[PDB]
């Protein structure tokens, strides 16, 4: 059987494109993320009073493309944005410069491939999870190892240190 560490998350590099308040949800964003592929996947994000809409737009993220797609209020979510979040505050992480859709985020240190769908049931996320934080000068790391994007930088959060990563949680205990 696979391991059960970060190599089972698909992360890669992409773009907001789009972005705009959800028709029929008052606290999701809808946007539009070119993340390499030949078209732009869709995401709904629990953003909308951590980022105001007009810091969304152009906005180069980190996304976990590799989870079951899933309805939001009619919308299909397929992906979500990485953040480093806390009850305090949230933060969208940061791809470091040159970074460009499509670019995909590993670890020497742990060799697999990712799932081609991470199947909720078997909840491999939620044991990854914990594992996952910034360290202490805002680094995203999965047990102390760097989120890197090869012969670019790693990846960080604005100022949000010794935090807990999540994509949805985001505002429940
Ligand atoms: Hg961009
Ligand atoms: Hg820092």
């Amino acid at each position: 059987a696979k391991p059960i560490d970060v190599s089972r998350l698909d992360l890669r590099i992409g773009c907001i494109i789009t972005a705009r308040k959800h028709p029929d949800a008052d606290s999701l964003y809808v946007e539009e993320v070119d993340v390499g592929e030949i078209a732009p996947r869709t995401v709904v994000s629990g953003l909308v009073n951590h980022v105001p809409l007009e810091q969304m737009q152009n906005r180069m993220v980190i996304l976990l493309c590799n989870l079951k797609p899933a309805k939001m209020r009619g919308v299909l979510s397929q992906a979500m944005v990485m953040c480093a979040s806390s009850p305090e505050k949230i933060e969208i992480l940061a791809p470091p410069n040159g970074s460009v859709p499509g670019d995909r985020i590993t670890f020497d240190a742990f060799p697999g491939e990712p799932d081609k769908e991470l199947n909720p049931k078997k909840k491999i996320w939620e044991q990854i999870q914990p594992d996952l934080h910034t360290n202490d000068e805002c680094v995203a790391t999965y047990k102390g190892v760097p989120f890197e994007v090869k012969g670019k930088g790693v990846c960080r959060a604005q100022t949000m240190s010794n935090s807990g990563i999540k994509l949805e949680h985001h505002h429940h205990h």
